[PDB]
């Protein structure tokens, strides 16, 4: 066990091993603080959670936030250097601190003037990562700049999870324009495919500079949205399991998928053939990543020996009932088992 100092920033107490040094608030699920990490030489992200053991629902995600933390070990997702806590014993188990790479600008600080070539890089990192990701029947579910670090040589990586309330995605804000429609009106059970059309929606703005789909309400989204891919047909009705939403979609007018090189002026015709494939309404018929990773847009790129997956990852505790206690004790034995990274 290491040694650790007390000290008070920001009316908070922060209780931290030596290693981490000069600790200066940037953020406030939690407050963080940046420090430089003596033990690698990293600057680093250390996150304090706040009240992570208050409700059943509260202490189930933390623990599901440091088990899909642990399981993430690629160079196009967040990882974990570190998780502590100041308690010696189960029994004055209170606080958990996780510690990341320091990310510096994300994707909204670079959308600059941007090559086809940089468009091809970063979504292709994109697709590499979530290749990965949905391997291990992971899905995303927040994909959407502010959420993707750049750094100055433009590597990319993937954050912030899907682990949002209603107030959140209401109005004219970036939180909804990134989601797919069956996410966003509840059309159905929704799975990994919901993560491709986030992709579409990113890749579109970053060769046009200007947001897809800037719906002011949900309902206006809904509308930008068919009038570039098409209402629907009776295949894709059949699987929306609402009747009142059957109904509503079926009160609009039939409209016409759009031609994309009329809308992506000057775009790359590969890049307008991979956006067509992902931007399918019926997300039975859009690309997966692992497929979208071979499309000839990203030639200059693909590595079929360097696009690696993930080992498997247990989610059954997903549908466990357990009270509060039990979900502290299993958070306890997840923090003492960590194993550092090389
Ligand atoms: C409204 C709008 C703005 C920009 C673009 N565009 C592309 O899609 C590739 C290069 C370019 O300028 C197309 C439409
Ligand atoms: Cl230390
Ligand atoms: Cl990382
Ligand atoms: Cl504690
Ligand atoms: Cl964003
Ligand atoms: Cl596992
Ligand atoms: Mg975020």
């Amino acid at each position: 066990r290491p040694t650790f100092y007390r000290q008070e920033l920001n009316k908070t107490i922060w209780e931290v091993p030596e290693r981490y040094q000069n600790l200066s608030p940037v953020g406030s699920y939690g407050s963080v603080c940046a420090a430089f990490d003596t033990k690698t030489g990293h600057r680093v992200a250390v996150k304090k959670l706040s009240r992570p053991f208050q409700s059943i629902i509260h202490a189930k995600r933390t623990y599901r936030e440091l088990r899909l933390l642990k399981h993430m070990k690629h160079e196009n997702v967040i990882g974990l250097l570190d998780v502590f806590t100041p308690a010696r014993s189960l029994e004055e188990f209170n606080d958990v601190y996780l510690v990341t790479h320091l990310m510096g600008a994300d994707l909204n600080n670079i959308v600059q003037k941007l090559t086809d070539d940089h468009v091809q890089f970063l979504i292709y990192q994109i697709l590499r990562g979530l290749k990965y990701i949905h391997s291990a029947d992971i899905i995303h579910r927040d994909l959407k700049p502010s959420n993707l670090a750049v750094n100055e040589d433009c590597e990319l990586k993937i954050l912030d999870f899907g682990l949002h309330t209603d107030d959140e995605m209401t109005g004219y804000v970036a939180t909804r324009w990134y989601r797919a429609p069956e996410i966003m009106l509840n059309w159905m059970h929704y799975n990994q495919t919901v993560d491709i059309w986030s992709v579409g929606c990113i890749m579109a703005e970053l060769l046009t500079g200007r947001t897809l789909f800037p719906g002011t309400d949900h309902i206006d989204q809904l509308k930008l949205i068919l009038r570039l891919v098409g209402t629907p047909g009776a295949e894709l009705l059949k699987k929306i399991s609402s009747e009142s939403a059957r109904n509503y979609i079926q009160s609009l007018a039939q409209m016409p998928k759009m031609n994309f090189a009329n809308v992506f002026i000057g775009a790359n015709p590969l890049a307008v053939d991979l956006l067509e494939k992902m931007l399918v309404l019926d997300s039975d018929k859009r690309i997966t990543a692992a497929q979208a990773l071979a499309h000839a847009y990203f030639a200059q790129y693909h590595d079929p020996d360097d696009e690696p997956v993930a080992d498997p990852y247990d989610q059954s505790f997903e549908s466990r009932d357990l009270l509060i206690d039990e979900w502290k004790s299993l958070t306890y034995d997840e923090v003492i088992s960590f194993v550092p990274p090389p």
